[PDB]
């Protein structure tokens, strides 16, 4: 609800990109969707397993003149799932696996006694 009302002679609002695309992030990696629009004007929202995504301090949302980009400061390996970005009556597959990056953790020291 809540929602203006527009309409205009168009058939793809998701004007790219155009079909499914893969993205492989990490443990608190920084991704960063492309999704343009064929309007400037054009709102879009993106949905995460039929609901739609809320900003937060792990989710950032990008917008630019007709383009839109969804930038995630921190992800996490439970974000990793179907990102389905809706704009009116189409949506744009996004999938974003998450994994565990590789060997960070290393302690060293002097082994006492």
């Amino acid at each position: 609800g809540s929602s203006g009302s527009s309409g205009t002679d168009v058939s793809s609002w998701i004007v790219y990109p155009s079909g499914k695309v893969y993205v492989a992030a990490v443990r608190l990696e920084r991704v960063v969707l492309t999704c343009e629009l064929c309007r400037p004007w054009a709102e879009v929202r993106w949905t995460k397993d039929g609901e739609e995504v809320v900003e937060s301090p792990a989710l950032l949302l990008q917008k630019e003149d007709t383009v839109r980009r969804l930038v995630l400061p921190a992800v996490q390996l439970e974000d990793s799932g179907e990102y389905l970005c809706e704009i009116d009556d189409e949506s744009a597959s996004f999938t974003v696996t998450v994994t565990e990056p590789p060997v960070r953790i290393i302690y060293s020291g002097p082994s006492s006694g």
